[PDB]
């Protein structure tokens, strides 16, 4: 009758991931890399990508890494919500559109996948990507 339910996951990226197909980490030149979000202000255009690598058990019973995925989070949100903009950390890269305000984006926050689908991550036409990334 009463089907169990856990605490909600409220911490997902609003956007789909950028999959790393090659050997190069994600990186963006200064001023590039913030995904398109038409429901945001110029003040809002700042955050980080965080690498996540999924592992699966192969046929041999041994663990294999899949292609790394890089997920975008607005500044002050997500798994590294505490970090100030530009805090270097392995697996983190920082991006900001010129004019963004260096303040946490609590008014955007993160996504509950049970309630909202991810937005396809789109970048402005002309954005530079490293080899191994496509958008």
């Amino acid at each position: 009758q009463r089907r169990p339910q856990g605490l909600p996951n409220n911490t997902a990226s609003w956007f789909t991931a950028l999959t790393q197909h090659g050997k190069e980490d994600l990186k963006f030149p200064r001023g590039q890399g913030v995904p398109i979000n038409t429901n945001s202000s110029p003040d809002d255009q700042i955050g980080y990508y965080r690498r996540a690598t999924r592992r699966i058990r192969g046929g041999d019973g041994k663990m294999k890494d899949l292609s790394p995925r890089w997920y975008f989070y607005y500044l002050g949100t997500g798994p590294e919500a505490g970090l100030p903009y530009g805090a270097n950390k392995d697996g983190i890269i920082w991006v900001a559109t010129e004019g963004a305000l260096n303040t946490p984006k609590d008014h955007i926050g993160t996504r509950n996948p049970a309630n909202n689908a991810a937005i396809v991550l789109q970048l402005p036409q002309g954005t530079t990507l490293p080899k191994g990334f496509y958008a």
